[PDB]
């Protein structure tokens, strides 16, 4: 309505600066991509002596090539020509500016950016990960922070603007506080009783569990009867807690009366909502329930707005694409499924599509839509859903976030070592030694076997490092008292790490050097580079800030763990052991045998003529509550989410072959789990951390946290450099000719002319295209010469108009640097094109990029972009500390992975490039998952258990008998990685937000 359009106009006015920054930064990075990797994602592997392309293991699209020393290779008998198609429906390469903009929008929204990351590093070269790191940090974090801050401030400004019965009663009225404690004990034990539901529970276990359920239903019924007789029912009403318990008990007894095995497992688990009764001695659970209530209560208007928006988008998508999806389904349909797992044909699946968009995965369905129907309709619909969809969601996540959180010889002997240790020389020696030790544990990799000298040198240096660190601890002991030394947290960590190293080294010589405990002990050497958190003041202050919030993290962690236990129990009840299928694993790719041939384990055993019918289960299932937790986490991070939705919907009943969309309506379980365990237990984690820092800062004096004392004054000086200090220039300097040029320069024409010159040098290098004609190349290359000459001449006339001692007058030094860079690029291109033109052709495009300075020159004109960049400049030291810590933890887990998974089957997620064998590869993978992208894909080849998936008979990997994973450690590793990184990055968002708040 008119009110809505007026509010939108006001918001865009408030969103103008951030929108302009987004468009400009996206354009700059699009130009960088279009001038770096245009025409690289076309190197389909092809045969040589013809026109058929190999496929990547378990893939339908062709493999990709690159000639770079560190790009994707190709199998023998194949050659790497370029082909007119791009890997993913001819839509995932940025050669034209349109594709560059789209791919950089994908990188910003971090939606399936894993795919582009792997493709581009496979076709271009591993060294280009720098572009993706830079774009992820700048814009995927930066621009999201700024847009979320803008909406925050918009909301803030909106707020600113706006007798046997007598004996029974006597016995019953006790209501002693010991009765409630017994009830709570009975709830807890009942829950932990039902938390032993597993697929292969024996009949005795089933009997025991149903007996327990009967006992507890009886006990609840008896307590309800006591309560109703304790006082007359007329007063029982007006008690929400009591009526909730009444309804749940009624459902429990109704299910008990049911004699069909509790066919509705949902009803079976309806009792489990009792844990909410436990929200009386816990304040965090009460706050969570209050969050949900405000969502459904005071702030229900926004929620209904979100629901109506999603319903409208789903219905429109169906009405406009169902028939096309049905007719051309074969186009997007899997090779064997004969159908698209997602489509618009039915309201349910259109809603699921819209929900996946809101979840933040849009490109897959985007390609499907825009290769099955009109491009215009798909283009507008998917993008308009992304913007409006994720805008409304973030409005909830904050509106709820604020609503809920607005309320003697010995003396001299000791002094000897004391003054020795205090020596700055020794302090620097030790810090450098720690850094060298951290570096040393990086080349111990899968390939270290083939270089005997390197490993011998590495073990020698580790031994010497152990000895020197033992000496250092001896000096520490001598200098400081035992009590003082042991009462220090950091001293404890340095004690444990040296203990681990010493015991590992002793075990090297001693026996028992192969058992699993000692193997794990030596695996813990990856904590060795954790000694550098006290040495560095930035890391130390960050660690103190984090440890300050440990209790506030733990409270919400436990509340969320209980909520996830509830959901895992429901999931186990619903899908205990139905995630089993008979497959066709002949060589590499596999397919579910059709129901015609095999219908159940019996068939899969008798129809096994070829020997290629295996009966195996999904990697992550709902057998146990542990696997319930793991699968719930995968659905919560939105990675691996799909393989489980597929298995859940397909499964029919124990020991039966899954059928396509048998239980098509079991998507609702995952929709509900997201909506409740993913978004409502994150509005409670954020809230707690912001209410923790809001106070912790207030307590420490309100001084900016994360910044060392030394850097505090450097930041003070910088913000002092960001002040108001203008000097009036001198007219007609020196000779009148200088005055003549100066008077015209002063006018408000030179600025605008250079600016419109910089815009026409942007739109002359954006019109470039990979398949451009040679005449087009000629004209644009000459326009480039004209522009560089114009800029150099118009930069040297102003220079003369201001003598030669005006470098420090202002930002003109940047203009001088960029113009000299452009001239240098011109001359170097001229040299290479003729003199020594035999170098690699990549350098031509690398250097040709140096013309981006003429784009960076537009900053000084844009006040909003300049202010936001200044905010980044101010935040840079704190972000440097946090990034140091994050790279440190990334290093720790890099060494862990390098030691753990150097032998694994290269299933979807792990291939030759993105394995864990090399340090750089492992670093690539860990950086990938730091954003929580593709961690499921990297996890799947670790859950492999025996054939057919893995080959535990393989000669290699003596630890596991073959290239089979170890899920016990593989789940801990990735769960801890995606939790720790979330913490660090959520403290990196807080820092940026508080800096921009100043
Ligand atoms: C799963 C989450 C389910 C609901 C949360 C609250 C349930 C608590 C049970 C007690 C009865 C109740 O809730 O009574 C109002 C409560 C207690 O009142 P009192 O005893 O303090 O007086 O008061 C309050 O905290 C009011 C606010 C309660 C929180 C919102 C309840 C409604 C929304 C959530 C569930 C919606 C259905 C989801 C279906 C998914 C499939
Ligand atoms: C909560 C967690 C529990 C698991 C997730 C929720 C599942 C709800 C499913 C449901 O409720 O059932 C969906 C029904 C399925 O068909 P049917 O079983 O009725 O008949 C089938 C034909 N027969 C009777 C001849 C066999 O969908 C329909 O038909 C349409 C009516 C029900 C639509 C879904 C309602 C529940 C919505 C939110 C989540 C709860
Ligand atoms: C990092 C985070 C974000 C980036 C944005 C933050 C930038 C902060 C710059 C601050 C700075 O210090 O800047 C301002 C100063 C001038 O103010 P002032 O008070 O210091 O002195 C004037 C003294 N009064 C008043 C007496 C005349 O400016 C100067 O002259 C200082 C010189 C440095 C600034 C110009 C940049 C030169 C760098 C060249 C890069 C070339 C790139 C080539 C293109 C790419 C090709 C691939
Ligand atoms: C509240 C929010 C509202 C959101 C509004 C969003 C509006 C977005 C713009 C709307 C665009 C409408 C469709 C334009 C394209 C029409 C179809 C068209 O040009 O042909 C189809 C094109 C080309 O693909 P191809 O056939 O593989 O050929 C590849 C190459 N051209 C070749 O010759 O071999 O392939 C395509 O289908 C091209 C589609 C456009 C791609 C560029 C999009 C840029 C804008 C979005 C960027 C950020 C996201
Ligand atoms: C907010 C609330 C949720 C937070 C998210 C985490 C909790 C829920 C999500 C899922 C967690 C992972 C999960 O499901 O448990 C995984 C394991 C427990 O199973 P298992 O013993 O490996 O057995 C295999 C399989 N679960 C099975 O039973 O069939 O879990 C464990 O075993 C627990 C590990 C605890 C932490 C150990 C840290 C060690 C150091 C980590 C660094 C080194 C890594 C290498
Ligand atoms: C797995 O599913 C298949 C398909 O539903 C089941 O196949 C059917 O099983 C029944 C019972 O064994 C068979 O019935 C008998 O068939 C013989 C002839 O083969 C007939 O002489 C008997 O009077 C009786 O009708 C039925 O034929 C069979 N159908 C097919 C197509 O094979 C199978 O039993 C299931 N396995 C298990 C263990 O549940
Ligand atoms: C922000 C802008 C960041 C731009 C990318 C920053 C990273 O650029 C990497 C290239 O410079 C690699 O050097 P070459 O082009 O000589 O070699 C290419 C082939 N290999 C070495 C990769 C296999
Ligand atoms: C909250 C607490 C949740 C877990 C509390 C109970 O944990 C054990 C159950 O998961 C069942 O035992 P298992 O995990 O060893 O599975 C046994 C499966 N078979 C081999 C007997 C079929
Ligand atoms: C705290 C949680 C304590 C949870 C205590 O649960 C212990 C067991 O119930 C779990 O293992 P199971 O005995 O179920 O595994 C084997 C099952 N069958 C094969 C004997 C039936
Ligand atoms: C402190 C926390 C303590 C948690 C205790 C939870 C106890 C939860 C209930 O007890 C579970 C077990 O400790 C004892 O029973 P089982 O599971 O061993 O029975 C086996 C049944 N079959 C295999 C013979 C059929
Ligand atoms: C090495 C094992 C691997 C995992 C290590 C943990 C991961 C690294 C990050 C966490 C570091 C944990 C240790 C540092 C904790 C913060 C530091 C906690 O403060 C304790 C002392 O450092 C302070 O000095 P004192 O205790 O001697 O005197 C003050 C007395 N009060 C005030 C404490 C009572
Ligand atoms: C009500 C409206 C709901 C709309 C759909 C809301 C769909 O989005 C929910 C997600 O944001 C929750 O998961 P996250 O993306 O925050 O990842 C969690 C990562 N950790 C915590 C596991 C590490
Ligand atoms: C810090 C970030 C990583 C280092 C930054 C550089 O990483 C990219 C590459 O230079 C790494 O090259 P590699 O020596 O790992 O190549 C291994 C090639 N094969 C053996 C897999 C085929
Ligand atoms: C596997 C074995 C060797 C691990 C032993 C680790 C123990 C001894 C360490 C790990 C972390 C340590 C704590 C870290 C921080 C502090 C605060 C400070 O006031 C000293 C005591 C106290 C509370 C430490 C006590 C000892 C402690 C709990
Ligand atoms: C200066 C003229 C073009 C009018 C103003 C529009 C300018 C600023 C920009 C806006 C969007 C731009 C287009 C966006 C993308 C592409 C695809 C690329 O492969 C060739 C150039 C082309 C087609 C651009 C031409 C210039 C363009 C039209
Ligand atoms: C409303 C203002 C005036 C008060 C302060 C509120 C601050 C603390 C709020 C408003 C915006 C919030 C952010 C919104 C979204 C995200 C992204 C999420 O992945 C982690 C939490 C994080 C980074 C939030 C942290 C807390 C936050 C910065």
């Amino acid at each position: 309505l008119k009110v809505i359009v007026g509010a939108l106009i006001h918001s865009v006015k408030k969103l103008a600066d951030v929108t302009i920054l987004t468009i400009f930064c996206l354009s700059v990075f699009a130009l960088v991509g279009l001038q770096l990797f245009k025409g690289n994602l076309k190197n389909k592997c092809v045969k040589n002596d013809p026109d058929i392309y190999i496929n990547k293991r378990g893939t339908s699209d062709p493999l990709l090539c690159g000639n770079g020393s560190d790009s994707g290779h190709c199998p023998d008998g194949y050659i790497c020509l370029k082909t007119s198609d791009n890997p993913d429906f001819n839509y995932t390469s940025f050669d034209s500016f349109a594709w560059a903009f789209l791919s950089l929008f994908r990188l910003m929204t971090q939606d399936s950016w894993e795919r582009l990351y792997q493709q581009t590093l496979r076709t271009s070269g591993k060294i280009y990960m720098i572009f993706f790191v830079l774009v992820i940090f700048l814009g995927s974090f930066y621009l999201v922070n700024l847009i979320l801050a803008v909406v925050t401030m918009a909301y803030e400004e909106q707020n600113q603007a706006t007798w046997v019965k007598l004996k029974t009663i006597l016995f019953g009225l006790v209501t002693d506080p010991f009765a409630e404690l017994t009830i709570t004990l009975c709830i807890v034990v009942n829950t932990i009783f039902m938390a032993m539901e597993h697929h292969g529970m024996s009949p005795t276990f089933e009997a025991m569990l149903q007996i327990g359920n009967i006992v507890f239903t009886i006990f609840f019924t008896a307590e309800m009867v006591f309560k109703i007789i304790a006082f007359d029912p007329y007063y029982y009403f007006q008690k929400k807690w009591n009526i909730f318990d009444c309804i749940i008990v009624t459902v429990s007894l109704l299910e008990l009366g049911v004699a069909k095995k509790g066919s509705l497992s949902v009803l079976r688990s309806f009792r489990l909502l009792r844990v909410f009764k436990l929200a009386k001695s816990w304040p965090t659970l009460n706050t969570l329930i209050k969050i949900i209530g405000n969502s459904v209560g005071a702030l229900g208007n926004l929620t209904i707005i979100l629901a109506i928006i999603v319903f409208v988008f789903a219905l429109v998508g169906k009405q406009l694409l169902g028939e096309n999806y049905r007719n051309n389904r074969k186009n997007i349909s899997a090779p064997h499924e004969d159908w698209p797992r997602w489509h618009m044909h039915d309201f349910f699946h259109s809603f699921l599509i819209v929900f996946r968009i809101l979840c933040g995965e849009w490109i897959e369905n985007m390609w499907a839509c825009m290769e099955v129907g009109q491009k215009s309709i798909c283009l507008i619909l998917f993008l308009t859903v992304m913007v409006l969809g994720n805008l409304v969601v973030l409005n909830l996540f904050i509106a709820l976030l604020l609503n809920s959180f607005s309320a003697d010889v010995g003396w001299q002997v000791r002094k000897t070592c004391y003054r020795i240790v205090e020596h700055s020389w020794f302090e620097s020696f030790i810090i450098f030694m720690i850094l060298l030790s951290s570096g040393s544990l990086a080349f111990e990799d899968y390939y270290l076997d083939q270089k005997p000298t390197v490993k011998a040198l590495l073990e020698y240096t580790d031994r010497v490092f152990t000895f020197i660190f033992v000496f250092e601890m001896l000096l520490k002991w001598v200098a400081y008292g035992f009590k003082k030394y042991f009462t220090n947290a950091w001293c404890w960590l340095d004690f444990l790490i040296v203990n681990i190293s010493l015991i590992s080294l002793t075990a090297k010589i001693l026996e028992y050097s192969e058992v699993a405990p000692i193997k794990a002990l030596r695996t813990l050497r990856a904590l060795r580079p954790l000694r550098a958190l006290s040495r560095f003041e930035g890391m130390r202050v960050v660690v103190d800030a984090l440890v300050g919030a440990i209790p506030s993290i733990m409270n919400v962690l436990l509340v969320c763990l209980i909520f996830w236990l509830i959901f895992s129990i429901m999931g186990v009840n619903l899908f205990a052991g139905k995630f089993w299928r008979c497959i066709n694993y002949t060589d590499g790719e596999f397919s579910l045998v059709p129901l015609s041939i095999v219908n159940n384990k019996s068939d899969c055993k008798i129809q096994n003529s070829t020997g290629s019918f295996f009966w195996v289960n999904v990697k992550v299932n709902f057998d146990n509550v542990a696997m319930g937790y793991l699968a719930l986490l995968q659905v919560a991070t939105f990675k691996g989410w799909m393989d489980i939705m597929y298995a859940a919907v397909d499964s029919r009943e124990v020991n039966m072959q899954p059928k396509w969309e048998d239980n098509v309506y079991m998507y609702l379980y995952f929709v509900i789990f997201i909506i409740f365990g993913g978004f409502f237990t994150l509005n409670l984690f954020v809230g707690v951390i912001i209410d923790n820092f809001n106070q912790q800062k207030k307590k420490l004096g309100g001084q900016d946290i994360f910044m060392t004392e030394e850097q505090k004054k450097y930041y003070n000086a910088m913000k002092k450099l960001g002040s108001k200090k203008p000097q009036k220039p001198i007219p007609r300097p020196l000779n009148k000719f200088q005055g003549f040029v100066f008077d015209i320069v002063t006018r408000q024409a030179f600025d605008i002319t250079i600016m419109v010159l910089i815009c026409l040098n942007m739109i002359t290098m954006m019109v470039e295209t990979d398949d451009q004609s040679e005449e087009k190349t000629k004209i644009l290359g000459k326009i480039n010469q004209f522009f560089v000459a114009v800029f150099t001449g118009e930069c040297v006339m102003k220079m003369f108009a201001l003598r030669q001692y005006y470098f420090t007058n202002g930002w003109n030094v940047f203009d001088f640097i960029v113009v000299v860079l452009s001239i240098a690029s011109l001359i170097f291109s001229a040299i290479l094109k003729s003199l020594q033109s035999y170098f690699s052709p990549t350098l031509f495009r690398v250097i040709r990029l140096a013309r981006i300075g003429r784009i960076l020159r537009l900053i000084r004109a844009a006040k909003g972009i300049r202010t936001l960049l200044f905010a980044l400049m101010m935040s840079l030291p704190a972000l440097f500390n946090i990034g140091l810590l994050l790279f440190l933890v990334m290093f720790i887990y890099s060494i862990f992975g390098m030691s753990s998974f150097p032998h694994v089957r290269w299933e979807a997620g792990i291939d030759d490039m993105f394995n864990f064998q090399t340090f750089a590869n492992s670093m690539l993978c860990l950086f990938q998952i730091t954003t929580s992208a593709g961690w499921d894909g990297l996890l799947s080849p670790i859950l492999n258990t025996g054939p057919p998936y893995c080959d535990p008979n393989l000669p290699n990997s003596n630890g596991t008998r073959g290239d089979c994973g170890s899920p016990a450690v593989g789940i801990i590793f990735f769960t801890t990685y995606i939790i720790i990184s979330f913490l660090i990055v959520v403290n990196m968002y807080i820092a940026v937000i508080l800096e921009n708040f100043n």
